[PDB]
């Protein structure tokens, strides 16, 4: 990251060891592990919110241990994976090799409203059965 042109989308880094992940989402509510998206591949980190775009998407670095791969959302928005290395012991210059498609806008997105709404929700939805 920082080159000059151009900027990120999420937030990630490492520790010549691990690799953390983050992917901040404009939510008014807090995300389950269910209606997220996290493919920890081997050499691959695709996240995103289902039915919404994989924020990331690419061929990592190189490989990284899935099997010991880990997510959560922070404060109920934001995405959160943790990426392990195969040897734990190298540098890595970039996330993935081959970005995924847009990088969103500018890091903070838009603040020039005034916190000043009210609206919530509140029911119910069965699932009966048919034959």
């Amino acid at each position: 990251g920082s080159s000059g042109s151009s900027g990120p989308n999420y937030r990630w880094t490492q520790t010549l060891a691990e690799l953390d992940l983050a992917v901040p989402f404009r939510v008014s509510f807090r995300l389950k592990g269910k209606d997220v998206v996290v493919d920890i591949q081997r050499r691959h980190l695709r996240v995103g919110l289902k039915g919404q775009p994989p924020v990331v998407d690419g061929e990592l670095y190189n490989e990284v241990k899935v099997e010991e791969s880990s997510w959560l959302i922070e404060d109920g928005k934001v995405v959160t994976v943790h990426l392990e290395k195969i040897n734990k012991m190298e540098w890595w210059n970039r996330l993935v090799t081959s970005d995924p498609e847009i990088n969103t806008k500018k890091i903070n997105p838009e603040n020039s409203k005034l916190s000043d709404l009210d609206s919530e929700t509140r029911s119910m939805v069965s699932g009966p059965s048919s034959g």
